[PDB]
């Protein structure tokens, strides 16, 4: 993972976390991943293995550098906040955006 080192001027949309990344050849590429794919709301806790998050959360935003905030749903269909690192999984390969497991 550790995208944030690479990167800069990061953003959250919805679900779509936006960065703009270091390339060997000197320069920069800006590009964005769909964390939905990766990401799901576990009880009102986003956590990894899994997918989907989007549909019972609310309220994403980027907190520092790397870290996902958003309002989920619990099974009992209330709301708590919630984080996860982004850092743990997503890394930037050549100035793009991927998910590492
Ligand atoms: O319904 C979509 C939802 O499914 C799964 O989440 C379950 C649970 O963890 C949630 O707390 C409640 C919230 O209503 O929904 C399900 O019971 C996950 O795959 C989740 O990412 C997804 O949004």
């Amino acid at each position: 993972g550790n995208f944030s080192q690479a990167c800069y001027n990061s953003a959250i949309q919805g679900s779509v976390l936006t960065s703009t990344c270091i390339r060997t050849n000197g320069g920069y590429n800006t590009s964005s991943i769909d964390l939905n794919s990766v990401i799901e709301n576990v009880d009102g806790s986003l956590k990894w293995q899994g997918s989907n998050f989007i549909e019972t959360c609310r309220n994403t935003q980027l907190a520092g550098s790397s870290e996902l905030a958003a309002e989920c749903k619990t099974r009992a269909q209330q709301f708590v906040s919630t984080k996860i690192n982004l850092d743990d999984h997503i890394a930037a390969i050549d100035g793009t955006l991927k998910y590492e497991l």
